């Protein structure tokens, strides 16, 4: 509306397209989800069109697969590798994006049983494509949607936290406070138990395949954010048989990889109260780890120094 009520609510960018995307779902899902769908197509470099019928007869495979057919056969560069000027902030924003819009979704769309499953399906098979870019665009995505979850996951952490005192509260006093409240409970439960079927299926589907991924950028992607997944949520990340990923990954040929895995486990490191769950890994990898402080690249040596240093200090 008026100048005041705008700047009073200072929308970013990224917040006003998602309300109206919202409030498009609301109208028509189908139509929503299929701009969503080019959404994910056109931020590829691809130039091609998902049509209605297309999204309604088809499965993902073959739409895939017709979009496949529709890439300049000479160019192998994309928004996410093109230099600039324009291009600068695109990456910035079609990551801010992702999260705008699951936040946004997280109290009733995200729920709907058609949304995300629309959408992990596409980025998982988009994942598995030979084309580099669908790879790359949709990893990139599936990585951020995953903390988006994350996200989502400790909100409600805080929603059943506060529902819990407050049933507590009110249980120290059956009306029909209480048995609202021990519904909300089983509710956000319920809620909590979806968000992680989502988290296993992006798991699963796309990181588990894209971490030894051909392109360094990918393996990158992968390994900066299961780290920041680990930091954030550690009783469902922070485990040897996901460690085991970030472990596996220190021997990368690629500096920017190694460099990322070592920035992982700094954060992680850091944290008085993450080291119990630590020690085995630390076992198992001293020797990659400490070898990398003389690393042939100067930037991976600094950070292992630092990692020693962090993992000294905590013992
Ligand atoms: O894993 S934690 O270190 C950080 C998160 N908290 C609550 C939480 C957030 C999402 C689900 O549950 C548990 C301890």
């Amino acid at each position: 509306g008026t100048l005041f009520e705008v700047v009073k609510l200072g929308k970013s960018a990224m917040q006003s397209v998602v309300d109206d995307w919202i409030e498009s779902y609301k109208q028509d899902r189908d139509i929503a989800l299929l701009d969503l769908i080019n959404f994910f197509i056109q931020c590829s470099g691809c130039r091609g069109t998902v049509r209605i019928e297309m999204f309604r007869n088809m499965q993902n495979a073959e739409i895939i697969r017709k979009m496949t057919e529709e890439f300049d056969e000479d160019s192998g560069d994309y928004p996410l590798t093109m230099p600039g000027p324009q291009w600068k902030k695109f990456r910035s924003n079609f990551c801010e994006f992702i999260g705008v819009l699951i936040r946004q979704c997280q109290y009733s769309i995200i729920y709907d049983e058609y949304m995300m499953d629309t959408v992990i399906s596409l980025l998982t098979g988009l994942s598995d494509s030979q084309v580099r870019a669908f790879r790359h665009t949709s990893t990139l995505a599936a990585m951020k949607l995953m903390t988006a979850l994350v996200n989502v996951a400790l909100n409600l952490s805080i929603h059943q936290d506060n529902t819990q005192r407050q049933y507590e509260a009110e249980r120290n006093k059956a009306n029909e406070r209480l048995e609202l409240l021990l519904q909300k409970r089983k509710e956000l439960q319920e809620n909590q138990d979806e968000i992680e079927n989502m988290m296993n299926s992006i798991f699963k589907g796309i990181f588990v395949h894209r971490y030894r991924d051909a392109i360094a950028e990918i393996r990158a992607i992968c390994i900066e954010e299961i780290g920041v997944w680990m930091k954030m949520y550690s009783d469902a990340f922070l485990n040897d048989s996901y460690l085991k990923y970030v472990g596996w990954t220190l021997h990368d040929r690629q500096g920017e990889v190694r460099l990322k895995c070592l920035k992982a486990l700094q954060s992680l490191y850091t944290n008085r109260e993450l080291f119990p769950k630590l020690e085995l890994f630390t076992n198992r990898f001293k020797d990659r780890i400490v070898s990398m402080t003389l690393d042939k690249e100067y930037d991976v040596a600094v950070e292992a120094i630092r990692l020693v240093t962090l993992i000294l200090h905590g013992s």
